[PDB]
């Protein structure tokens, strides 16, 4: 098999990374970001690095597109006309239900042969590399989970329409990161009397079960940490919203929350040390 | 002693009827709303109804205001000149902590041997009448706490400025109101492909230990009952994070997504059976 990335960033080459030591693989790439920023890690991983989207297309039976959201369409259009016959493209993007059937119609029109995934990755790329959970629909979900199960990858195939498996990522990110922002608002509003520990006593008492206290000391954890790709993330997830008739009230609010408590974070000449500390200094801003 | 109440609808009269079969008390009320309304309950618990917050002031030891939070402060400013000498006027209304504060500040002025409790009440009064969870501060809050634990009322003094557990109740409520109104939000456009299961048992998976999906099926069928009273408490949350200078992004959103979820519900000819039918309704509308 002879694979193609259309983008090699972190994400993109952890996945290729880690395709390497799973087996035999022939790796091409391109980005469209400065030579510098991409050729090096490529050519470590023994990734042949391309001129274009047109190249790579030309060359390998499989693609993974893994640009931005707002690239994907583009990506696609453009590698279409230089698919060979029976390529499989699989779009990774975390674009809109909408755009990833709009991107499978552009590989039929283009190359009625070839087979498409909708590929929806289902949480950050770092901690798993190759085997992030991926959830997978469109005609060639099937052939990319047989496919790539053979290196370990974890994919779960979807059976109803195309782009079902990007609203699934984005409903459960739209829980995800607008629970951290209802935390952040929430608690920094607690703290404004020194209350955070105590509301979160008060939530532990009445619902045991869900060990409440716990997720949002995880959760204010990860943004003391992460804060910038998760607010992105909310902003991403009210347009697919938006997208399928959903007025994203909630979404954009938590996007605006997070985009708030990161220019907070980025303000301070000394990050706080710790979850209390974090809550207290969004408190005092 | 001699209790008197400024305000006797559901919740106020549920915990007159629970201090009744508690033990021995005088009750004396008045409601501004129309005689019909509230008049018939209160002679029914043996409560000696009045014509003016002057006269239930005048003639209790004890004051309990349970106004709504916009009359809390003009309720406080008419009680003041006609309360006895070492009255105890305890404010349960859902009023921000500076009118806590402000309103602790006119019992001060008319009388200043009377003392201040500034009363949160933690949840629904419905499910506990007089046993209702309540958090308290002010220089009243002692003596509040050892005169109704002894007919079993639940009740906590917090050792800080006054406004406090008004705070700590407010915070408490963006928390799980705006649980309610991001599940609702994620989980209707889950829904608009058939996706709030497969969104549930991912978020499951992901934090076994949360039981989100149960979590979620709680608020929402909550929701399919009292809507209404959820939606309107979240609207006093916001002003509350406003009071203390927190911008309410997250939770004024909720507010508007509660009030959008209610009038789909209200609309509804005939209500959903289930939890899956309320989500499939939301998708549809
Ligand atoms: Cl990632
Ligand atoms: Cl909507
Ligand atoms: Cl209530
Ligand atoms: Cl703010």
């Amino acid at each position: 098999m002879k694979l193609g990335f259309i983008g090699f960033g972190e994400a993109a080459s952890a996945i290729a990374s880690g395709l390497r030591q799973a087996g035999a693989i022939d790796m091409a790439a391109y980005d469209a970001a400065s030579a510098e920023s991409w050729r090096p890690r490529a050519e470590e991983l023994g990734v042949s690095c391309k001129a274009s989207v047109a190249e790579v297309a030309g060359e390998c039976d499989v693609i993974f597109s893994l640009v931005t959201a707002q690239a994907a369409l583009e990506v696609a259009q453009q590698a279409g006309p230089h698919l060979c016959e029976g390529a499989l493209y699989a779009d990774f993007t975390s674009c809109s239900p909408a755009v990833k059937r709009a991107i499978g119609d552009v590989i039929s029109r283009h190359r009625p042969s070839a087979q498409y995934a909708a590929v929806a990755v289902m949480s950050a790329v770092k901690p798993h590399g190759h085997r992030v959970p991926l959830v997978v629909d469109g005609d060639g979900a099937r052939r990319f989970q047989a496919a790539f199960t053979l290196y370990g990858c974890r994919i779960e195939v979807l059976d109803g329409e195309v782009g079902g498996a990007a609203l699934l990522k984005m409903c459960r990110s739209a829980v995800l990161k607008g629970l951290e922002a209802l935390f952040l608002e929430a608690l920094a509003a607690a703290e404004k009397m020194g209350l955070a520990d105590r509301v979160l006593a008060s939530l532990d008492a009445s619902f045991p079960e869900h060990h409440l206290r716990d997720l949002a000391l995880y959760l204010v954890e990860r943004n003391l940490e992460h804060a910038d790709r998760r607010a992105h993330e909310l902003g991403e997830v009210a347009a697919t919203l938006c997208s399928v008739g959903v007025e994203p009230l909630v979404a954009e609010a938590g996007y605006r929350r997070l985009t708030r408590v990161a220019q907070v974070r980025a303000a301070l000449k000394q990050r706080p040390g710790d979850v209390r500390a974090w809550l207290r200094s969004l408190a005092n801003a």
